[PDB]
């Protein structure tokens, strides 16, 4: 088994990992950069992005990781095809262990993403990316002024609900109990729309299939109530499955500070924003973003933490 | 004397401004941009950017900037040429004042920037772009492995000149005073590169010329000491004029906390990360950063910015 040292080492290939890197090259830092398993992140499982700013027209997500690609091999960033299974944060150097072998750091940068849930649906699988969704503030605006329906009870649904009212003609939210389990805030707001406007609750059903034509979703099949089997039918443009994300970070518990399996970083405006709770780990992307969520906030505090691996690897 | 209500407006013509306008406007915001006198901010005054993620090749930051504005019209951003002289943030809706009119609006984002001073000497005005430059971090790795000097007596100047030493053969620090005034563990890291490395110190001195040829500068000449007239010339790439930035903050002294003249934000991993200290005014950009200020950390912000801003506008 080979041991592979060096300076900077940077988990992931998503926007953040990428930008990390050309920062970092560009400081002269000689950045190496594991890909994980999903070669260029969550924007590849997409078709238009039309939020990434600067690029108006004709971008798709795996357009995007191509070119973010070239850009860090283009400044001779070391990018090796490995997953890493498990990590050493306590002692120094930083010990990770991946299936190609050993490597060593002397600051690291997690950029392991959040990856969104599906349902498991054959019918939903067949109309991903042209109909069903897995992030409403950036296909959202596709769906103005038509109908759309969310499906989900946490607080990531009720906001993509309460997000998609402002957007599409009325929203759909279905869930499986006769409640949503979110903030009471978020349920308030929810109410609101519910009784004076645009958001049709649809508690106690679960969603059966996905229909739709050649160019896309057209409707959705849903089944049961509190004892009964009734089948309902919407017709619907969009489709938004907002069961949750999974920050991959199984790998750092026991390690890092964590959050709902989000890693904790300092934050504030006084520099080294991007450190965890070990001196010379950084996090960047939706990784320790819960709120956001998007390509161009993973790309800026993928930036940050090359910065502040460049400033913790020169002693200040 | 007239007066345009928007439910949102946007200070600023940045990357953060255009890039709060277009995730305004795929919210359904409908955003009301105002440019100020800099139209397409501090970009439009650099030639090459290579540190834009996914932008390997060709770009400089006027055409950077000409794509942003491109992307928020598309999304029908209404965008106006007006700069703002005075503003009212302590009574609703929030009250604006320009040369061509009268603002109001429910949410506001200031995305106005911190600008770079220059020296004011005309062979520095001469080689702009071709070799002086306000910024290391964008443009060090342009003057990898040659000689270059920066120009300043501050923490800027200590961290510019330090950051560079990584990348340049050797970095000629010059200063008027016999004495840096940065930070205890700046100066500490700077005595070391300064004894056991790369950095040469030319205290007592002012520039009095940029050389250099039909390329780019090629020298720079000294004058002065502590009581005499000596006259240096240094063979140098690149100098690096780091004597401060200008937040464009005057306008909210007294209406909004501020920090060394930058914009203080809430910050935080919990959301409403850009809130400043007024509820419904948000701060995006190098106004609010005063330690990483890149174009892409800047749009991050921006991003956040609008989302932070739509968050708010319905009641979360
Ligand atoms: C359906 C959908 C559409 C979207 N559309 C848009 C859009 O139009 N615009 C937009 O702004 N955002 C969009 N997003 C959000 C965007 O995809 C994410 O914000 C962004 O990809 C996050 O970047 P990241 O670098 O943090 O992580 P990711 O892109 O998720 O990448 C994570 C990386 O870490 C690697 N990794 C994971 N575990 C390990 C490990 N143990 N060892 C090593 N490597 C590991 C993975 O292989 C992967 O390369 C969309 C998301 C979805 C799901
Ligand atoms: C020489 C140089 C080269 C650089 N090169 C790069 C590079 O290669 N890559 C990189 O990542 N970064 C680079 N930067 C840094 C980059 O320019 C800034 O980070 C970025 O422009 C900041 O974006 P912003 O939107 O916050 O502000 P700015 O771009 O500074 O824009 C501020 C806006 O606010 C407006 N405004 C100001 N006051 C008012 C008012 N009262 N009313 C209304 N509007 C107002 C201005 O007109 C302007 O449109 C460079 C900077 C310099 C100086
Ligand atoms: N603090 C915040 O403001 C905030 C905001 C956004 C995101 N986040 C973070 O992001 C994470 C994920 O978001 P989340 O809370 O939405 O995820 P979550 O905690 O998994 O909740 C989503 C719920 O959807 C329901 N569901 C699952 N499969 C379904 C199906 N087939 N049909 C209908 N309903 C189904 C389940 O609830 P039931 O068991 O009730 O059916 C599931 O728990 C959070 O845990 C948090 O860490 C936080
Ligand atoms: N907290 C931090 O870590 C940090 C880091 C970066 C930026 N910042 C922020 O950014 C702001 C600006 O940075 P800064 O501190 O470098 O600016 P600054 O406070 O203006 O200091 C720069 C100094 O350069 C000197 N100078 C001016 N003209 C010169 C010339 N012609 N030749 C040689 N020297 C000249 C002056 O110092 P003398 O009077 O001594 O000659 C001047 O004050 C700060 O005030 C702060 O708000 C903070």
């Amino acid at each position: 088994g080979t041991t592979k040292h060096s300076k900077l080492l940077i988990l992931g290939s998503g926007p953040a990992g990428y930008t990390a890197a050309v920062y970092a090259a560009r400081a002269n830092l000689q950045p190496v950069l594991i890909t994980g398993m999903e070669k260029g992140g969550q924007l590849t499982t997409t078709t238009e992005v039309e939020n990434w700013p600067g690029d108006p027209n004709d971008l798709t997500g795996p357009l995007l990781m191509e070119r973010m690609h070239e850009h860090a091999t283009k400044f001779e960033t070391e990018i090796i095809f490995d997953h890493i299974n498990k990590v050493d944060l306590q002692n120094r150097p930083f010990r990770l262990n991946g299936d190609n072998g050993e490597y060593t750091c002397d600051a690291l940068i997690i950029a392991t993403g959040a990856s969104a849930r599906y349902l498991g649906l054959p019918s939903e699988e067949a109309f991903k990316g042209r109909g069903v969704s897995a992030c409403a503030t950036s296909d959202g605006f596709f769906y103005r002024n038509q109908k759309v329906a969310v499906i989900g009870g946490g607080n990531t649904a009720v906001e993509e609900a309460l997000y998609l009212s402002n957007i599409a003609s009325e929203v759909h939210l279905i869930h499986r109990r006769d409640g949503f389990r979110a903030e009471k805030i978020l349920i308030k707001r929810l109410m609101d729309k519910v009784e004076n406007g645009n958001i049709i609750l649809h508690t106690n059903r679960t969603l059966e299939e996905v229909t739709g034509d050649q160019m896309g979703v057209t409707g959705v099949r849903l089944r049961d109530t509190q004892n009964s089997d009734n089948i309902e039918s919407l017709d619907v443009a969009g489709l938004f499955v907002a069961i949750g994300h999974s920050p991959n970070t199984a790998i750092f518990e026991g390690q890092l500070e964590l959050e709902n399996g989000y890693i904790k970083v300092q934050s504030g405006i006084h520099g080294n924003a991007t450190q965890t709770s070990i001196p010379g780990v950084f996090a960047a992307g939706d990784v320790m973003d819960h709120i956001y969520r998007q390509a161009i906030t993973s790309a800026g505090t993928g930036c940050m933490a090359a910065l502040d691996a460049e400033r913790y690897l020169d002693g200040l």
